[PDB]
């Protein structure tokens, strides 16, 4: 049975809390080397949604990454959080990854919900040289955004990386969750061979809101996410801010799905584009571009989809991934589905795996309007 | 003490259910003058939301005006929904008004929530010659839309009617809420000089589609809403379809505020033009123009009403309408704050008063983010 007790003491949740949990999101299973672990699918007391427990040898809580505020503006809002310097690292749009070596000498690469995952815990070693690291470090936890085209949860090709690669943002402590200072952190990593994320700079609090300014236009038009920003010593939490190219990439993503995502969503990532327009448009073309961009973004990937429905096409998405053998693939896709996606293996090759999403929701629904179903 | 055993008898909703909605809502108010009445907020078995009960010589249930199902598409949705023919009339951008002669001989006006608008029960009778209408059809309530540029709850040019005018769009029974057939309503209506809503055509299923198709685009061009569509006997319930333009109208005002309206207001609109533009849009010019249409629509209210903020005003909506003196004005604004709306009286000049809006929801969320607040 589960030793609440015990994890009453590691985690600082009562052990009664701990037994409130388990009617709902806290949830036993059997995860790595034959061990016992618990996974807490919500916050709690300070855990955050994502931890999980590891009951070996020694007890070890693998915290969950803490949610990053967003700013939907960069002045005043970065001087009103911030104190004397900002780091500004790049925003990566991948999966977020907890990579931590267990008691048992285990590696372990955790999803955000505090899953093992086993594309990404077997991409994790072969991408990344860890050994050494984690015989130094073993209470250490790296966190950081697996990214690539042949990424499958989130596909964005960064061809700097290759198909698909790992760059870390953060350094955390087992049980306490405390991050190491940002260059302190980058060094370290750096002395272990190891990806950090790119740093474009720490700049003086005074100047920091116009070089973000600067380098989110830069992104911009490359198409790359946005910014994370940071206090070198981390004892003010981070802030996320976005280009308006992501924004459109993600809503053309939805659009293109339109029923799958929880309706808004969608009223988020436009008054993020508001905001911005006020801030960073220097003249009226550029809003004007911004308008044609946001509609466009909107407008014709709904367009195509409902065509593609008409024509008898079901709502799918493929990604072409790694992977072991068959075997491995299907793993993956039970792992996928019991997370709630709807996947299937389509096709496989060596071990070249096909996972297709299908998007039901948007299936169904625009084919019932299609055929005179009424709004 | 509420009569429930009488109203059940003359609703049909048993005792029970009246009692339970009376204990949250289901409303108790006197109106017209000396009479006390019942109003339906919320919609209870056949009575449909805004039905108002007058407890007088008489026991009238003034019906709630039904809603109407909206639809996306044109083929093959009308030839599933309706039988034979379908009738095609104007949809008018404005408010909804119930007219009745109650049975102690007054005349009353209801929006849409069932409340007599005093402004409203003055202008449909300077408006309209309804007393030989009444006093050979006492038991009609002439459902119809209030119109025009000078509106004190829509504003919309609609040149035929001047500053403020009205187009009936519907003959109800008190009590059942049985509607005339269309083209009985429509020659009943001329033979008292009554005006009727624009009626474009009879059309057989078979062609009706094309027609609303060319009505649209007729409307579109025009910048008038859409159309609703109807059963010529009412034996199926009418749809409503709207133009593009319509929906830009409607997404710039919402985007001027919008943290008070949705979060969709987005999502519902935005979809609409989706299917649309599948359907109606004949070369990819007018896809991107639809597009353009779109995002400005979103950007630009947004923007200037952030700068607006900015700059210390705070977010509001005028309109200006004819009363009789400035006792009217202020009466109307009381009616306004005694349903919950945030109104002055910010000026009245010659019988013309300016009802402003406030909208703090948006003042306060703008004013957070401008402050430096946290997304
Ligand atoms: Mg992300
Ligand atoms: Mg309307």
């Amino acid at each position: 049975d589960i030793p609440f007790d015990l994890i009453q003491e590691r985690t600082g949740v009562p052990s009664s809390r701990l037994k409130v949990a388990f009617a709902r999101g806290s949830l036993r299973l059997l995860e790595s080397a034959g061990m016992q672990a618990l996974l807490f699918k919500k916050p709690l007391g300070d855990l955050e949604a994502g931890t999980v427990i590891y009951l070996g040898d020694e007890t070890e809580v693998i915290r969950g990454f803490p949610k990053i505020r967003r700013t939907l503006l960069l002045s005043p809002t970065i001087q009103e959080h911030f104190r004397d310097r900002v780091a500004v690292e790049e925003k990566m749009n991948g999966y977020n990854v907890r990579i931590a070596c267990l008691s048992s000498g285990e590696t372990v690469a955790l999803t955000r919900g505090g899953h093992v995952c086993p594309f990404t815990t077997r991409k994790a070693q072969e991408l990344l040289d860890l050994s050494e690291f984690f015989r130094e470090h073993p209470d250490l936890v790296i966190c950081g955004e697996m990214i690539g085209r042949d990424n499958p949860y989130v596909s964005q090709d960064y061809p700097e990386v290759g198909p698909l690669g790992f760059r870390v943002f953060d350094l955390r402590e087992k049980n306490t969750n405390r991050p190491l200072p940002v260059e302190e952190r980058r060094a370290l990593l750096d002395s272990y061979g190891l990806p950090n994320v790119r740093l474009f700079g720490v700049y003086p609090i005074e100047e920091a809101a116009s070089e973000v300014a600067d380098i989110i236009r830069a992104l911009g038009m490359a198409g790359r996410e946005g910014v994370v920003m940071k206090d070198p010593s981390m004892e003010v939490p981070p802030l996320k801010y976005t280009s308006s190219q992501a924004h459109a990439r993600e809503l053309a993503y939805a659009f293109s799905y339109p029923f799958d995502f929880g309706r808004p969503f969608f009223f988020s990532r436009v008054i993020r584009e508001g905001f911005q327009a006020y801030e960073l448009d220097e003249s009226d073309d550029e809003t004007r571009e911004r308008a044609r961009r946001l509609g466009e973004a909107i407008i014709y990937p709904m367009l195509e989809r409902i065509k593609s429905i008409s024509a008898g096409e079901a709502a799918y998405e493929d990604t072409v991934i790694d992977v072991e053998d068959r075997e491995a693939a299907e793993e993956f896709i039970r792992h996928l589905v019991r997370l709630g996606v709807s996947a299937t293996l389509a096709d496989y090759r060596d071990g070249r795996a096909t996972i297709r999403r299908f998007y039901q929701s948007t299936t169904d629904r625009i084919n019932n309007y299609l055929k005179g179903g009424l709004y």
